[PDB]
């Protein structure tokens, strides 16, 4: 058994925590600002008393910043804490800012206007590494090294294209943040418990004032939905997983055996005693990051899922998982673009590990140029590596005289087909790895990335 | 290793890919002809075979087998059979890598179209019978528990705008499903100059991708699709939560159609919301597969790897699923019956302690005097075994001097939901409201 | 910015106590090998004490100069020590303190979820043995189906848990387990003696590889795994009691302590201890998701990825340690209406009953059935209730019915009828609450 | 619509065996309770052999009229024994009859994946004990850290397997609880000898409570959180064989059978099959994350939801079954290219070992570890190796140094020091093999 009484301190632990409280106390305040000029226009305030209450909660901002605001377990939340606090230095008028306002509403708003804050700061972040990678790109657009499918070599390829690759599935990561955002500026704030604010509140006046897009259509649904937190999280997730295997690039492009980069001192740690191994503890930690934002993704749907379409205390599980959220978020897109602007590329390595055989395909599409079928000229090539593999040699240095007797396709011409840079640039079709199209990729991104405002 | 092939994507799985292969086939063939690796002659065989294949496809006939690992090669065989060795150009310069990815997009493009207008239709039978009942009044909870009378209409717009949220939503999926990756090779990008553009224009698609490295490897389509889908479930899972618990005979506000609902012969009285908890379910589903694809691409190179295989059965199953649900949701909502006397019945008086308080505050008497007030009155009523709606003039004074003859219009449920007319409440302008502006956005989708 | 990126100070230093305990087995290990010696052993266990001295005042501090707590402890000891304090660092790695300190701590964590469970478990067998009179309906598709005893629910709910028992039983085996002394990854170099590392820990056994010892994280999967499906059970006993807890159904009444009212409503208690309990599964389920993403896929090493063990199951065990006890309050505080239990006991519930009699008389299930819907279609005809038929009534049904027959509309001898193992009759609810008590002796 | 969200055909056919084994016990049950004459009971019993030697063939249709396979099941019964058929279904309810199939199905299935997953650690460890000799260089984040033996590395995998297995085993023991005799909801109400139910079936016990026993998969959850755990080892497995088989890396080779090539890269060796295994992890985890919902926050009886179980479970273990395999065939099919592994390890992963050595001198480790550091950077400046100083060079950094010293430059003499119970020494390594082949063969 366990008979405590009528309170059971142990139920009041499994509530938001103090210090993730202290966080949305600004944005409570800017609330109740814009509900205390709507409560004076609805004539439930005097001029008087708003200006009363709004210097009282300018002193209560002040001490939010400062971070002397002080809440106790007894005040359950930080929107009773500040209405304590407003009566504390402004006495009775205080109780009537709460004036057909309930805390149902106070809440989402509270974290809709958090968000609508976090998402901009995140999109700068976003916005940075988007254009540290461009950049590079358009820099080192010379570098040539093996582009892998199953981690094997299959053929050249121009270091920018990989750098372009991520960049263009940020770019949709930053599409999706904006169209997030349009939804996260809704207000639901003036819906009252659930029927919506029964005093004839202007919520129009409340958007103003609070920098909104537009306002709820409906009372129950603006009370009791969570989408904006979910979109958010999902958003997130996908972001995290895309530098989930930039990072896991880096850590294979990063080893010794492939030594194609190197990262900064900054990102990486290493032993005194082998002055060679650098860890990329910067990537591993990104990597295991995308768990950690994934797990509030799973958390928030299972909260969600099967209860009533109303408030109970089950949406409470919100604030700590979006905050961990954003501030994990934050810190992560920093650390990539410090990763990413700071990294040293060995072009060495990369030229080195740039085989002969990486060509042969180069050597059949030549054939399928000359007007022979791909099938016939798949084979041919085949021959090709056959012979120099019997000769032991590379296919490169097979004479004229030794294609020649494979097809009498096989010109002087044929040369020109042993060459990573002839090899890449026959990819100048919308898209491919040639000089051309990496700097149109460029350019169009360019674009993309200015109209992100 | 035979346990190899069983491992790989299911041949029932392959076959539903074999339309949108053929048309990426026949795009790619009038690009060839146009690069001239194709003469116009080899084009008019290759077009005309491909059109059989699609013929022999749609009764249900194009056979596949284990050996063809994937709808893909199956085509190129059949193309073989039927036209020769000529067949084999067609696969100049093309990549299974990009075959896959195109075929995907080609399918989802279709798909959300389906299941928009399913879900559009489900939206516009909310909307249209909130209209009809908006006369309706039952008590509102929170916490499960009654607290103030509400129009049943808004209860009906809550769902309603929930699921636009989710229109809207997958109207955005669509604009990056169809960005055409046709035409990226292996990796590198087409080496043969073709031109992407007429692909573009002979595969109904908006654009073309950028970076071939990307359009290959990535699967953002996916599981973006896949997430519009799970939110658009936990609606639905919350909608059957409602009815659910609205249609047992306790609460006994609404009653199924014997169409979405499974009965005894020994208990008429017994009526089980099969169709609730079927849709209720299917939210576990939708989210297990969000959860798979998750897990497969985190960690993995930015490139191709066998591991993009298990894309496709994810995304049949959630499109399969939720074309489903969206049509027995519909009908559930569609034939349902409401219970307007036990909606009455549910309202007791108690429930206008709070429009009483409202009362005094409109008055003049702060809020917090009113609530102390409105909470002597329903003290005074207890200790008179009487409800608060009948209470003396007299009774009332003896609390506040502020309690006039008009005091007697809060003892009515109409007057209570009447009072939340700013944008968003339970009054019937309010209501009328929403149904216009949903509407409307219905028009604009 | 690792300001926020790192694990927290206030996970760290909960594993302060542990980490000490940890190096002082080492430090005795380690001048078993000649490495320390009789003297340098005084010193460095000398001043660990005096460091487990201030951390039993909430002094040892930490900053982010200090990484993790394993390098706060050298810190401190050095500082307090001098260089002989260095020696204790000897082959050993932080890779194998870590999922060291984890394991010691976890140890004792499981021991009290353990004994809430369990205090949880006796409490719903208890209240059953004393309420096992009261009957209520029974329902399945949340539909009344036929009678039951209020006390075969509450022990369908403690069975539940045993299993959840059982279980954490099973992980608490492979938790103590010692990976201490694989140093980086190839093992201890210093021939260190292992089983005087086991004994002077207090663990059952040692590793058997020094890789899998530094790279695996089985255990933080399986504790969360068994917390979630545990937390599963919470959530599904939390929907119910807020369904009977409603007016409607008026079944239950939860204390103050764990209800929410209104002074405007005083008939409105609002179940939010039910509701908070509810949402902590999606909260458990959340930090297995994520455990199982971060070590799918990765390397057979140590990594940096691993770091995030830590914060994900000491949420799990403080969440669940709460809610456990919360639920016991709860179950031991509310109220049955059994009034409100009795009125939703209606005749047409024992219509099953019906056909069972004559099942017993004979007839086939098939046609007792029909017969049984024969009844309830008559008694509606003529506006009255199943068991106010006569027996010419029934006759004209079946001539099979007897005067016998009125024994059927008895609530009491419906529930009686199920003295199969496991049923609701009274002697076999009471054959439960007897082998579960049996169980409960079990530590 | 509302059927084609109803579990298919081929799952509900996977049932068709343990329904009949089911009923017959039930039929048995009922006899004894006296609702069967001794003639009926074999009437019935000869109708289900029919039935189960129908399906043998594969002679059975579900037609898809019915709605699951205890329907059809019911309906062919009848079929060709007439109305005595409705007897068997006397205080029997659809609700007792899936869990109870269920388990049933289950019993089995579990022994078919017992039975591979031994096979993985037994190759693993065997061949352990054959390239016991093999050393190559360690890595922790990816970087070369110290001289370690390749079969510590494939042991690190046998001893997690085995943790799995342990886990599969303490599952067993709950799905091998009967929950038939549970009825509706309230129990069998015909006094039914439920212990007889329970030896003609072959289960280890009975429930406790027809309420739990009706609305609980605790058994589907358990049984795919183990195999999710197991999936998470082998897609560890499969990340570390991508990376060795690298050309980069070069350490490993697959066979034919488990990678793919190309006739113009005759290098290239796709590792196709280790791909799969690494996305399957997923699949698995996806079932999990779906079933764990399902069950979230829906009232103690029986409902709908609960039908998700079926189709879940059964592509967990058919997914188990064949990865498994796979698995199996890649490790007993691999090559290890030792000259690769051997001339990757290089003198600097030895500084430490200088470090012990002064160590073992009596030196402070942090002392002995700036003293190598110095001949690490000695080294560097002359250009030479850290192998190549002479005992001079060394001796000038700390007279602790002799000519004894010479033996830490050995890859051999290096992991031979990890002598400690776990460690790389080879006496280790082989204690090890010892211990999970008698841990293996326990295993009965």
């Amino acid at each position: 058994g366990r008979f405590v009484g009528s309170v059971d301190p142990i139920m009041e632990i499994l509530s938001s925590s103090i210090s993730t409280e202290q966080r949305l106390t600004e944005v409570d305040i800017q609330a109740s600002m814009a509900y205390a000029k709507a409560l004076e226009k609805a004539s439930i305030l005097t001029k008087t008393e708003l200006e009363k209450i709004l210097s009282g909660l300018e002193k209560i901002s002040e001490e939010s910043s400062k971070g002397v605001l002080v809440m106790t377990q007894s005040d359950e939340d930080i929107q009773t804490a500040i209405e304590r606090r407003l009566k504390e230095l402004i006495g009775d008028i205080a109780g009537k800012l709460q004036t057909g306002r309930s805390r149902n509403e106070q809440v989402v708003t509270d974290l809709k206007l958090l968000l609508k804050s976090s998402i901009s700061v995140i999109s700068t972040h976003l916005l940075q590494l988007i254009k540290t990678l461009v950049e590079r790109a358009a820099i080192e657009i010379d570098i040539i090294m093996p582009g892998y499918t199953h981690l094997q070599k299959a053929l050249p390829i121009r270091w920018s294209q990989f750098l372009l690759s991520h960049a263009v599935a940020l770019t949709r990561d930053s599409e999706r943040l904006g169209e997030v955002k349009k939804r996260i500026t809704v207000l639901p704030l003036g819906s009252g418990v659930l029927a919506g604010n029964p005093l004839e509140i202007d919520r129009e006046l409340l958007r103003s004032e609070l920098d909104m897009t537009s306002i709820t259509l409906n009372s129950i649904d603006a009370i009791s939905e969570r989408d904006f937190v979910v979109e958010l999280i999902s958003v997130a997730t996908l972001l995290m997983i895309h530098l989930s295997k930039l990072a896991e690039d880096l850590i294979i492009f990063s080893t010794t055996e492939f030594g194609f980069v190197t990262l900064s001192d900054a990102y990486s740690t290493g032993s005194s005693l082998l002055p060679q191994k650098k860890n990329p503890d910067s990537l591993e930690l990104i990597r295991s990051k995308a768990g950690r934002v994934f797990g509030r993704l799973a958390a928030i749907l299972m909260v969600l899922k099967g209860i009533p379409s109303t408030f109970s205390k089950d949406l409470q599980e919100d604030k700590e998982a979006v905050l961990d959220v954003v501030d994990t978020l934050t810190a992560v897109l920093q650390v990539a673009t410090g990763v990413i602007s700071t990294l040293q590329i060995n072009k060495e390595n990369m030229e080195k590990a740039l085989t002969p055989e990486l060509l042969s395909t180069d050597l059949a599409l030549y054939l399928v140029r000359k007007g022979m079928p791909i099938r016939q000229a798949q084979t041919a090539s085949g021959k090709a590596v056959h012979l120099a593999e019997t000769k032991g040699i590379t296919i490169n240095n097979l004479t004229l005289e030794d294609l020649k007797s494979i097809s009498p396709l096989f010109a002087s011409d044929v040369s020109q087909v042993f060459s990573v840079v002839n090899s890449v640039e026959q990819y100048t079709a919308v898209g491919g790895t040639a000089k051309s199209s990496v700097t149109a990729q460029i350019e169009q991104l360019r674009e993309l990335l200015k109209k992100q405002k």
